[PDB]
DNA sequence: TCATTGAGCAAATGAGCAACACTATTCGCATATAATGGGGTTAGTGACTCTTAAGT
């Protein structure tokens, strides 16, 4: 399943301005280790786009996303490459599409081992942020309440 | 009762379109002292034929 209209919109705006957020640098870095080792592949003088939301929000925002996205790097780089530096759906898909060896497919390849059509690519990037998105829903309620 | 044939079906992947927004290319236009007629061959061909033209 996935999330609602009015959820869907509310969680963006929220991710947007925490990406808006970490995007200046602002969050401490002994606090976790996988932003810490994103953020070091960018200028320190960043430019201010977005509108950015203050200090212990975002704080709290942090801290419930890396204590429910500590499992994996992937979709946590994919969060990241989409909220925090800005970075488009189409663009990261196409980077996808571009590195990933090669996997089984099935209804269209036969079983054949081939790398990923770009159509896959960008369904996969989409799946990987719904599920994301649904994983941080309901522990972000409880976090607030 | 079960393997075999006839028919179909949800789902995953590959292809692609439609409208829109940003951006790297490309083209039209303007330079106000005065500036005012060009290079570059082929040079020890031979023989024959067809047409044009001055000469008789």
């Amino acid at each position: 399943l996935n999330l609602t209209k009015e959820q869907h919109e509310w969680l963006n705006g929220w991710l947007e301005l925490w990406g808006a957020w970490v995007y200046s640098g602002r969050l401490e870095k002994r606090m976790s280790s996988v932003i810490a080792k994103f953020m070091e592949s960018v200028e320190p003088g960043r430019v201010m786009t977005r509108p950015m939301c203050n200090d212990d929000d975002g704080m709290l925002i942090s801290q419930v996303v890396d204590s429910v996205m500590y499992i994996d790097k992937k979709a946590f780089g994919i969060l990241l490459s989409y909220y925090a530096h800005g970075s488009s759906k189409h663009a990261i898909a196409s980077y996808y599409h571009r590195v990933a060896r090669p996997r089984k497919m099935l209804c269209r390849g036969g079983g054949r081992i081939q790398k990923p059509s770009l159509a896959t690519c960008r369904r996969e990037v989409d799946e990987i942020l719904n599920a994301s998105l649904f994983m941080i829903y309901p522990v972000l309620d409880s976090a607030f309440k």
